[PDB]
C-alpha cells in the first residue's frame, strides 16, 4: 500500500537573489504547525533533500543554499507587529533543517506574502500607496520591516528596480533592519582579532553580530584580491577547506561553540566573508564593476561554497561593520565614520546603509536599511508522499 | 503604470532524472497557443532565461540542462494517439528555446499528466490497473507508449521503484520508443565512421539517429576512462569546448545541419557521448558501481555540460546502438547479438531493451523499452509578468 501524496499549500518566490518555498502556518499539516521533526521532514521532502546526488531533482529545491529554503508565516502575538517569520535553510546533503538565522533576501518577499495571504491587519493595507509591513523575525528575535508597494489593493509586484543578481527588474520593496547587533555587536569585545589556526596561518578578522554572525577576513590574507568569481574557489577543495577551518576557529572565538569538532553540524552560522578596497573587475554577468563604482569588495561563503552574490544577512553585517570605524570591513572602505557603503560581490553592486550613533561614549546602531525586490514564481499546492 | 503579473496554470513536475513545466495547450495565453515568438517568450520568462548569471533566480528553471524544460500537451487529434506531446529546451544564456527533439525522461511525466489532466478518453482509464497512453512525440513525429498505474481512478505516483538519479521511490512506469530510427538508423549509411573535426582531429564514431541523434566515441580516444564524474570535465573549458566542436561536426556530417554555424543554436540536437568496456567507480552518491554490474560505460553531454546521469532519449540511442553487432556502443558491451544492456553513467546505472531483428543484412528496431518514474512536485498556477 502506498498512499497518495498529500497537497499543502504554498507559493514559490524569489526574493531578492534567494527562492523559496512559502507557507501559511494553518495551511501546513497538524503534526507541522509546532517546530520538530515531523516539520523538519515536510519540509525536506518538500525541496528534495537529503539527496546523496546533490541536485534536489525530486523536490523543489535547486542544489545551491540561495535555492534550497523553507518560510513559515503566521499572525503575530507580538506587540506593534504584523507577522511573524520563520525561516528553515534546508541542507542538500542531509537530513536536517537549520533554524538558527534569518534570511535577509526573502524579507521582502515575506512582506508581500503576509499582504496576499491574509496575515496583515486589513487597516494596514491602503487602497494605494505602501504598506508598512512589521515583521517578528522569529529565528533571531529581531524587528525587520518591509515597505511593500501596493495597488489596487493588492501588492504591486512589478516594476523597473533592477538588482544585481537579478536578472529581470521588479518592485523595489524598501527593508529596514530593526536594532541589528545582537542584544553583543563584536563578542570578542575588539573591533578586530587574529585569528590563529595553528600550523595552517595567522589572519586577521572582524567578527560581528548583526544581520548573521559573521567573521570577516582580508582577502590579501589568504593570497586572493577580492574581485574573485565562484569558478575562482568552488572547484578548489583546498581553499574550501581552509575557508571552513578558519570559519570553524572564528565560531569558537566568538563563543557560539564550545568544540572545534561542532563546526562540521554547524554550517548555517556563523558565515565567513573575505574583503578588499576597490578594485575594478568583471562580475558573474561579463558586466564591468569599476573600482570607483565601490566603496570595497566583500565575497562570502554559504554552506561551505562562494555565495554568487550577497546573502541578504550578511549585507546587514557589511553595512553595520562598515559604519564602526575600524572594522575590517570599515578600513577596507577606507576608514572613518560611514552612513552607507556600496560592496563589490560577484554578481555587481549592492548599497546597504547603517546609521551608528554614540551614546554614553558607545556606538549603538539603530538600523541597517537595503531595498530589494520579490515576485511570485508559483503558487497552488506542493506535494510530498504522505507523512 | 505597471500592470499585474499573469497567471498560468501548470504542473511542476519530476519525469526521470528532469524537472519540467507542464502546460495544458489551452491553459496558456491565446498568442503562446501557436509556435511562435510569443510563446517562446512566455516559456524563457516562466523558467527565468535567458540569464546572464546562469543561475535562473528570477524562473522556475534550475540552472542545468536537466532543470531548464517545458512541455505543452494536448489531445490528440491523431489516429491511434491519445496526448500530443511538444517538448520545449529552453536555453539558460541565451533567447532560445530549442524545439528540435525530445525529452525521454519527462516522457512518463507526460503519460501522468493526460491522465490527471483529461486529454485521454476516460474510458481508456481503468479504475484499478495500468492506462496505456498513446504519446504523439510532436518534436519527431514518434509514437511513444507510457504504462501508467492506476488506482482508484487516479495516477498512482508513489512506489517502491527506485531509479539510479532519482532520489527517492516511486511507481514504476514503462515506457516503450516505437520504431525509434529515424525515417535513417545510420545518416551516413555506416555503422562507424571517421568523423573529420578541423583544428581538433579526426575521430571514429558511431552516429545513430534513434531516441536523439547521437554521436558516440570512445572514452580512449578523448583521453578518457568513462568512469569521468561532472567535476571531472565540467571546470574543464578546453574540453568542453572540444566536445562541442565535434557535436558541432558531427551534426554537419549526419545532415542534421546545412551549415557548420547552425550547431550554435541547435543545442538539444545532436547530443554527443562517450562509451568504454566495464569498469568499476564511486557515483555520485558515494555508492559504488561495479564492472559485473554493467555491460558498458556511457557518460554523455547535454547543453555543453557533462550530463548528470543520463538523458532518456541518450539511453534509446544507448539501447538500439547496443544491439547492431558493430556499432561502438556495441563493441564496447564485447560485441555479438543484444537485446538489452545495462550501462554505467555517473549517477548509477540504467537499463534498456532494444531487440534489433536482422532481415537481408538489415538490422530493424521495432521498440525501445525502459522504466522510469514521476510525480507532481507543484500544481497551481506560475506567474510572469504580462507579456
Ligand atoms: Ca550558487
Ligand atoms: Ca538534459
Ligand atoms: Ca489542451
Ligand atoms: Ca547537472
Amino acid at each position: 500500500l502506498f498512499p497518495p501524496q498529500i497537497k499543502v499549500a504554498a507559493t514559490y518566490m524569489r526574493g531578492g537573489t534567494s527562492k523559496g518555498v512559502f507557507f501559511r502556518l494553518q495551511d501546513l499539516p497538524e503534526a507541522a504547525q509546532v517546530p520538530g521533526p515531523a516539520r523538519d521532514a515536510l519540509l525536506l521532502r518538500v525541496i528534495g533533500s537529503p539527496d546523496p546526488y546533490a541536485k534536489q531533482i525530486d523536490g523543489m529545491g535547486g542544489a545551491t543554499s540561495s535555492t534550497s529554503k523553507t518560510v513559515i508565516l503566521s499572525h503575530s502575538s507580538k506587540a506593534n507587529h504584523d507577522v511573524d517569520y520563520l525561516f528553515g535553510q534546508v541542507s542538500i546533503d542531509k537530513p536536517f533543517v537549520d533554524w538558527s538565522g534569518n534570511c535577509g533576501n526573502l524579507t521582502a518577499a515575506v512582506g508581500a506574502f503576509a499582504i496576499s495571504n491574509g496575515l496583515i491587519d486589513a487597516a494596514r493595507i491602503p487602497r494605494n500607496g505602501v504598506c508598512t509591513v512589521r515583521i517578528w523575525q522569529a529565528n533571531i528575535g529581531k524587528t525587520i520591516i518591509a515597505h511593500v508597494p501596493i495597488t489596487d489593493g493588492a501588492v504591486q509586484e512589478t516594476g523597473d528596480f533592477e538588482l544585481d543578481g537579478v536578472t529581470f527588474p521588479a518592485a523595489e520593496v524598501q527593508i529596514e533592519f530593526m536594532n541589528p547587533a545582537a542584544d553583543c555587536m563584536f563578542p570578542t569585545g575588539n573591533l578586530v582579532d587574529v585569528l590563529e589556526v595553528p600550523g595552517i596561518g595567522r589572519f586577521n578578522a572582524t567578527m560581528i553580530n548583526a544581520g548573521i554572525p559573521t567573521i570577516f577576513i582580508n582577502a590579501e590574507d589568504l593570497g586572493y584580491t577580492g574581485t574573485e568569481l565562484q569558478d575562482d574557489i568552488n572547484s578548489d577543495n583546498a581553499a574550501l577547506a581552509k575557508f571552513e577551518t578558519i570559519r570553524a576557529h572564528g565560531a569558537l572565538r566568538m563563543g557560539l561553540i564550545k568544540h572545534i569538532d561542532e563546526a562540521a553540524s554547524r554550517q548555517h552560522t556563523p558565515k565567513i566573508a573575505f574583503v578588499a578596497p576597490p578594485k575594478s573587475y568583471a562580475s558573474s554577468s561579463g558586466k564591468t564593476v569599476a573600482a570607483e563604482d565601490v566603496d570595497l569588495l566583500v565575497r562570502a561563503l554559504s554552506m561551505g561554497k562562494l555565495h554568487h552574490a550577497m546573502m541578504g544577512t550578511a549585507a546587514v553585517a557589511i553595512g553595520t561593520a562598515a559604519a564602526i570605524p575600524g572594522t575590517l570591513v570599515n578600513l577596507a572602505a577606507g576608514g572613518g565614520e560611514k552612513e552607507a557603503v556600496r560592496f563589490g560581490h560577484p554578481s555587481g553592486t549592492l548599497r546597504v546603509g547603517a546609521q551608528a550613533v554614540q551614546e554614553n561614549g558607545e556606538w549603538t546602531v539603530i538600523k541597517a536599511i537595503m531595498s530589494r525586490s520579490a515576485r511570485v514564481l508559483m503558487e497552488g499546492f506542493v506535494r510530498v508522499p504522505k507523512p
